[PDB]
């Protein structure tokens, strides 16, 4: 059923929390013993989202493995992203192992440091050309490298060193603004902007390994943002674009991580998201 049609039949109905709670019934559940081990409890932002040990990242030391990280590998759409917490004091140094060990070209962030008067996530990236960040716990080197802000998303060139090899990398940083303390976006115009601003990098193509995507818990605005691109390219790859069922893709995603997609708000905007980029996507 065209997507736009069953949009304006749940708006006109008001059953965006019955078709919510629908998919938090089907939703997949499979275990997160690693997450929960007591070594680990400071790794975890939040004690109600952990990865499935099925599908979570892991660290190539011996030591301890774990980050709050999980690979989504969407098949039939050719992408793979990681969805991760935003890092917290005791992780930022296994972030940047992890960005290193991945071979990742971007990192998207959803997220202000602080929102609500509360930290969100703590300030990772250096502010200053000449005040680099020593990760010691991980031998990580990063320096900032240029900054172009604008209204709605400032990007970041980052250099990433492994100290232990010297070799050098280029990460860039893509930085969401101005989502709102509450609820969503108005008009999902400034979101798909950013989107197609990272795919312009070449950070979501094959040619190099996942990128990192995060807000404070990693699963609503992140859920947001890899169910928008992934059901936009399977508008462009299939013979009819109108099978593309939106709460499906949901479905396979939280396969992989739970909890995407937080509110009915947010899934409203996820239907928003996609109805207006569609109409690039088809020709325009
Ligand atoms: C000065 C930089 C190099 N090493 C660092 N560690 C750190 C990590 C998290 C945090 F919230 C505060 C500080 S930051």
């Amino acid at each position: 059923m065209e997507m736009e049609k069953e949009f304006e039949q749940i708006d006109k109905s008001g059953s965006w929390a019955a078709i919510y709670q629908d998919i938090r019934h089907e939703a997949s559940d499979f275990p997160s013993r690693v997450a929960k081990l007591p070594k680990n409890k400071n790794r975890n932002r939040y004690r109600d989202v952990s990865p499935f040990d099925h599908s979570r990242i892991k660290l190539h030391q011996e030591d301890n493995d774990y980050i709050n990280a999980s690979l989504i590998k969407m098949e039939e759409a050719q992408r793979s992203y990681i969805l991760t917490q935003g890092p917290l004091p005791n992780t930022v140094g296994h972030f940047w192992e992890m960005v290193w060990e991945q071979k990742s070209r971007g990192v998207v962030m959803l997220n202000r440091v602080m929102e609500k008067g509360s930290l969100k996530c703590a300030q990772y990236w250096p502010q200053k050309e000449e005040k680099e960040m020593i990760f010691e716990d991980t031998n990580l080197k990063l320096t900032l490298i240029s900054e172009d802000i604008k209204s709605y998303y400032t990007v970041r060139q980052l250099e990433l060193e492994n100290l232990t090899t010297q070799e050098t990398r280029e990460i860039l940083h893509f930085h969401y603004t101005t989502w709102p303390d509450f609820g969503v976006p108005e008009s999902p115009a400034s979101f798909l902007n950013f989107l197609f601003k990272v795919r312009e990098s070449g950070s979501l193509s094959p040619e190099h390994g996942p990128v990192v995507v995060h807000c404070s818990a990693g699963i609503g605005r992140s859920g947001t943002f890899c169910l928008a691109d992934t059901c936009l390219l399977l508008m462009d790859k299939r013979k009819d674009p109108s099978s593309v069922d939106i709460k499906k893709v949901l479905l396979e995603m939280r396969k992989f991580r739970m909890g995407l997609i937080q509110t009915a708000d947010q899934l409203r905007f996820s239907y928003l998201a996609v109805i207006e980029g569609a109409k690039f996507i088809m020709g325009d």
